[PDB]
């Protein structure tokens, strides 16, 4: 079993897809393996760069494909280097750029708490052929976290383990088992532009809703509350255009559907203010004042939501 | 007759073009057929590896180019290998990704019941020349369905058959039929979002459009139903910006239809109502009070659009 | 001069760009001439397949490189195949896609009559090198008209002719002619969608435009009026997001500023009652109940778009 | 200095994209330079196609790459061909499609005069090592200038010339001058969609803004301008989301502001007329009938803005 | 250790993407190091261009690979040039067109301030195996800087620094130093556009805002702040469609939120003015008459929000 020792270079996590659950992340992977010595040029270890790779496989180099096991389709690879030492060991550096793909929750959006993994595994050999010793992932990103749209928290958390594959008779019997990195980095959402740009005027919105029974007239009451559902209707393409696609309703989207409730509740109470009466223009000197009764019932209504 | 033993592992099925009938599907594809033996080093199944392959093909390996029928293009092919074994027998292991095409109706959205195909046939050897002995696919899909946009119902089905070009005269007489693996995966989309949404807010417009009948003044009525107008020309927009392109109407755009005629039929009444009198200001003293005479009748208008 | 026989095998033609007059065409190209005669092992038509055909090529195969004159950039080319027979004829078999262009007229919009227009002509060798014998089109596209976009309606129209080039002077002097192909498939696009959502409901605004003279009062009949302006400015920005962008007015386009003029000229007749009097409030009894003489004038208007 | 002939031969221009400055241009280079005579098979000249080319670059055959100065990366090459004459004379033809960069100035849009540009130079060898002796394109486009969207007006204007890098020291001394082919083609927008469909109804907008002082109480003149005002601002969004993207204000973009500012005008004018007073509800008479007084003033005001 | 003189010319910076925190720069690099005197054709500088750099390299030509630290993914390469002199001085020259990264705040849009920088580090060989010598940048762009999107302040500043690798443990002791170019062209945001048809309208929207107070009734100051209320949300609508995407609130996405806080605090004063009275009517003749009070107390929180 060839020994494999892995090192992640993470330098850019950007472009998350809300809707194919979707990261682009940007790095290096270090792979390193010991084989048989070699005789290097003087004796310091021999440099092959991107072209004379390919080259030194066809005279007979071992460079095992390993595949990112999460990529969507085949990742951008810059530059190769394979640094080959007289003593036997190889070491593979890279640089690469690839779509990674993981279950991703957006329903509590946008206070998101999500996690960018990478998975990597070697596509043809076995665990029995080859085994990942040891991997170590270098984030170096710090300070500046008003400015990225993400807040990575954790530092990174790896995990090496043998996946075993069902795959049903076949050819292999036992030799099904493949040794598997698993590099998981936490992550939380930028709240400061959604709050204060998406939050804060529609909870404006909602407030300056429940106005509409300080009004004196009826045909007042009733016609303000039409310019009201299309102040909603309004902002609902407002919210839904620059917002990210999902196919389930996220917090802000559940507080669009509790104002369209606010006003249509309005409607029924204003036409049952006028119309329940005992002469014609009998508007209970209550129901029309509950200028205090559902405003504080949405706040009760609203807390049932979070629970 | 070379007799070739399939298997597909599907990973995702994503990114759903509803104008071009288009899906993204991420795979493996598994290639096997017996041959004559080899002497591989040692004893043991040798590993050929992306690069190598062709290097194989060029001596003389045999690998014959299985083409995906409904694919859009050229698929992005991964990482490539090829297993041979020393009894004859030959593996080939290729990572795909490709845009797939199908026939696909979305006439009653959201509410959608779409088959994800998958068709396999090899490009130049005929059914006497290569034949599809069996085929196995392995949907790894489970949980988390409310997260996901679509939901896999089936495990997946599979057929083999032999289908027959009719081209006309041309140089090949009998020899016209190629063996062709049919790959169908059932699915039914997730409609949460579309009813919260974009169903139970449009169903308060129109709600609160028949509550026009209520006001007293034929001013404040015809008025009113013009700012009605507004706010579901308001709504069209933001259903069809958000909304899938489709060269059909769908339950919802059906919906917005129907809005915008209920607007319509209280314009032709309220102006009626007022004009068709016997002194100037009669307003007919039971057409005035329809507020539940086509309310209910949008409802039995409703269930004819069942049929 | 060399005698092919083309023959190409439609399979979709999707993804029309209105702005770059461009359409995706999938297919596949096959093209046969008569060489020396060659021997085949055993004797049966060898096949020669991707990677390979490069090798044969360089061994000496001619492989003439027939363009695609209309193709926008290069296309897509899948897989390749060579059939090579002991008699010597060469078939040359290879699945395309690429992206067409042809004149395209969208000024009659929906109702759009298209036709996909495919050339191939070959690059180096002229009519007296290079001839084609004939070509003959296969559409295999049937039912599910309302499902597709658009509907084909010819099942294809084939043109060989020789195309003599300008060019002036140059090096060469008589060889300026070249055989080519020119393959028309004639469409219909699907306006379900189209009069529905965008011609049905437009309509309805324009007819509810003219219920602004019904109002008694002038002040009502002039505050309307500016809401009905507003109401298809916001029709208008609806119609533009969704509909194709042209740099020409299409029948709807045409149809929204029918809409503004009518609101425009019933603002100036609003006026033109209330101030040509003999007192102040001599609103004309008869200009004032236009509410039928312009109405049915746009509808002379529309009839005169006709001729 | 080895005299190079070149033809080129424009087939399509589209694709301008305003913010980038960028353009796409399809077409053929034809270029001719006579070198050392050659021993073709038979007499006739020797054809040499795409993938053989690099064939016989490596052989020893002298092929400079010649580059598009003002092309956005690398263009895409189609089929590229080498006639190789018994005389000496060689002719590279090949097929390109590359996105062209050129300072374009849209200022005065949509009546821009826009020029696209093609710059031709050897990227290796200087002037006295290449030199271009002759420049000819051929604009093959002709009629149907309603249905595109630009109006090519010139036939193609050519100019040879020197060019001399300043670069400050490095190696080369005097070999610093490289022959350069400009290419220039004028052409004038097609300005019929904008004039029906942006200026012309937003005309209307601004005409209709000023019968806001045919209104009699000063209640109706205040509350209709804010009605005025969202119809603006929904106009303004209308055409920003339509019209092309650009770092300066258009003349469609003045005519937004102006529209804002006639409204605010007003505002300020309407809340002078009822304020001013020696009463209370003191409206003089002229300030308030100044149905005339402005509108010609923004005429007056509009004339300024084009001279 | 290897001496590297490195020439950068840049030609356009363009393409910011104010999410991602990416430019696009065009540009060609001059790599020059002096190796072992070679023997060229005759004695003049032998070319070697784009497919024969690689063969030449095959052969055993030292190419080292010169990567972009901060480059998204691998770069558009377009033409590539390698002249050999006799002294053995090699000069490698390539046309590069990519996206790269840098930490871009946007927070005091359009009035912004950022440099466009540029990181070259070679990729295998340290700084003792290879050395950077001197690097000078040439920014051939000057005038026209009202027609293009930003405005460059500096010529072009260079830094040459050795970086030191963390990297923990590892192979390489010592020899974890690589000599790195950074490249710094300070730029400043032109606002013409941004000033007049963003910050002006939106201005005028608050300034007649305002003028709500005016209005005689307590119905006609309430209903207008409702229409005030949806005219602002429309704006808001019309300009985060526009306006570049970015997850922190702007100058510009600041103004809304305090012409949203403007429409509530007038609503929460006209009721206040209503209902806090000694009769009923009894409204407060000072605090109605606060045309006066918040529009200039909105300044003095407007010059609070500048520090
Ligand atoms: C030769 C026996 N073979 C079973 C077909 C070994 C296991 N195997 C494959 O050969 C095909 N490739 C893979 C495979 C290997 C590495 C990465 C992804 C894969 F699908 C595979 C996948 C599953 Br799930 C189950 C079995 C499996
Ligand atoms: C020599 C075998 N040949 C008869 C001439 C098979 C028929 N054929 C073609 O040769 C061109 N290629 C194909 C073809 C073959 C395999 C896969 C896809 C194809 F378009 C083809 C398509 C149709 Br429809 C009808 C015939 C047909
Ligand atoms: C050697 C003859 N040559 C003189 C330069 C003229 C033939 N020619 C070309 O060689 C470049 N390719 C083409 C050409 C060839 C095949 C298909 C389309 C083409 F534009 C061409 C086009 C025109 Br228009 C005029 C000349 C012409
Ligand atoms: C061969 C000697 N050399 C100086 C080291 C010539 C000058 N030169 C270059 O080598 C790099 N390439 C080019 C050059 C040549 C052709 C096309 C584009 C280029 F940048 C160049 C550009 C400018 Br500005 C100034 C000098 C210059
Ligand atoms: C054998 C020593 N080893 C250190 C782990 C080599 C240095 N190295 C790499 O091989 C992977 N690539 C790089 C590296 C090399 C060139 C440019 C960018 C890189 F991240 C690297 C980065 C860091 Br931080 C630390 C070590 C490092």
């Amino acid at each position: 079993p060839v020994d494999v020792s892995v090192s992640i270079f993470i330098n850019k996590i950007y472009g998350v897809n809300t809707l194919e659950q979707t990261y682009k992340v940007d790095g290096y992977i270090v792979a390193q393996w010991t084989g048989k010595p070699r005789k290097t040029p003087g004796d310091k270890p021999l440099i092959v760069e991107n072209t004379q790779i390919e080259r030194w496989i066809n005279n007979g180099l071992w460079v095992p494909a390993l595949e990112f096991i999460n990529v969507v389709g085949s990742p951008d690879t810059g530059n190769k280097r394979l640094m080959l030492f007289p003593d036997g060991r190889v070491i593979y550096n890279a640089r690469f750029l690839g779509s990674f793909s993981n279950d991703m929750d957006f329903r509590l959006f946008p206070f998101d708490r999500q996690q960018f993994v990478l998975e990597l595994e070697p596509f043809s050999y076995n665990n029995q052929q080859l085994r990942f010793s040891d991997i170590q992932v270098y984030t170096e990103n710090i300070d500046n976290e008003e400015i990225d749209e993400w807040w990575i928290r954790g530092k990174a958390s790896t995990h090496i383990s043998d996946i075993r594959y069902d795959h049903l008779s076949s050819v292999q019997p036992n030799q099904n088992e493949f040794s598997r990195i698993t590099v998981r980095i936490d992550a939380v959402r930028n709240p400061s532009y959604y709050l204060w740009s998406f939050i804060l005027p529609l909870g404006l919105i909602i407030a300056a809703s429940w106005s509409v029974f300080w009004l004196e007239s009826f045909s007042e009451r009733l016609q303000t509350s039409f310019t009201l559902m299309l102040t909603v209707v309004a902002y609902a393409f407002y919210t839904s255009n620059i917002l990210p696609r999902l196919p389930y309703t996220t917090v802000i989207d559940q507080m669009i559907i509790a104002g369209y409730g606010s006003i249509f509740a309005a409607i029924l109470l204003i036409i049952f203010a006028h119309h329940r009466q005992a002469n014609g223009v009998e508007d209970d000197l209550l129901i029309q004042r509950c200028r205090l009764a559902f405003p504080l019932g949405f706040l009760a209504i609203g807390c049932v939501l979070v629970i």
